[PDB]
């Protein structure tokens, strides 16, 4: 076994949590994970292994934390830190929650964190979204499954032409061009902040993925959600620039959020 390969042995599988399935299990008898089981023929398994390796090494405590994987068998197994209260977009839409804006707040502050983190190494998520952060059971988010959609080899979720294309959550330049960097990721952000603010609705709501990227060809946008702030909106509109080298950097998203925290 390699530094990043678990002995799935040591796994105890404990409950169905909900690419496959992912379930609720102890390690070595003791300790809470998450794992993560890929099915046949969903992934580019070789360079999702060799890409487990550079993932590894990434730490930060708003990131869900890689364990390692399991591959000599298959489905391989993806190994996580537990997160008990499940996928964002679900946590949002639970209206028994009754969340006060500073809690919506700092979820987009553990957001933009862990994004600043994983833009100060170079590293793009490439499908940042409510569905794709986990909340745990203190309430803080993570953001998961950083860089994963490299590795699918469903062509519906490849491209934008596809029925699977993250379309809500992509800038001008992605949508016309495919032009994948720090900024769209950045858009991609104020969407999720978006969503956040809105309580987990679909951004778009009442359009088709086919209208929302001829509406975003227009320069339209989305707009202001009830719970958010004028200086909550300025911030994840900033985020929708036309241009991609006039969107903030995740440093700057950072600072300002902590501006409005301290301005309540
Ligand atoms: N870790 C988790 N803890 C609790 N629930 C989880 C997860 C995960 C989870 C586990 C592993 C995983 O693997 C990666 C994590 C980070 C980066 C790449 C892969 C991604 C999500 C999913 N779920 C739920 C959400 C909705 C239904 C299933």
């Amino acid at each position: 076994y390699g530094s990043w390969e678990i002995d799935p042995k040591d796994l105890t599988f404990l409950k169905e949590l909900g690419f496959g399935v992912v379930k609720y299990g102890k390690w070595r008898g003791q300790y809470d994970v998450a794992i993560k089981m890929i099915k046949e023929g969903s992934m580019s398994e070789d360079e999702f292994i060799e890409e487990a390796k550079v993932m590894m090494n990434l730490s930060h405590e708003k990131l869900v934390q890689l364990y390692g994987v399991c591959t000599k068998q298959r489905p391989i197994f993806i190994i996580t830190e537990y997160m008990a209260n499940g996928c964002l977009l679900n946590y949002l839409r639970e209206m028994r929650h009754r969340f006060q804006t500073q809690q919506l707040l700092e979820m987009c502050k553990d957001v933009c964190e862990a994004m600043e983190y994983l833009e100060s190494k170079q590293f793009l998520h490439r499908d940042l979204a409510a569905r794709n952060c986990l909340v745990n059971d203190q309430g803080v988010v993570k953001v998961s499954d950083f860089g994963l959609s490299r590795y699918v080899l469903d062509d519906e979720y490849t491209s934008s032409v596809g029925s699977k294309f993250p379309v809500r959550w992509s800038p001008p330049e992605v949508l016309m061009y495919s032009k994948f960097s720090s900024k769209s990721d950045i858009w991609a952000f104020g969407v999720l902040m978006w969503e956040i603010y809105s309580l987990g609705k679909m951004p778009y709501e009442r359009f088709t993925n086919s209208e929302t990227a001829e509406h975003i060809a227009q320069g339209l946008r989305l707009y202001r959600p009830h719970l958010a702030s004028e200086k909550v909106y300025t911030i994840m509109y900033s985020c929708w620039h036309e241009k991609a080298d006039e969107r903030p950097t995740f440093k700057i998203l950072l600072s300002n959020i902590l501006d409005v925290m301290d301005e309540e």
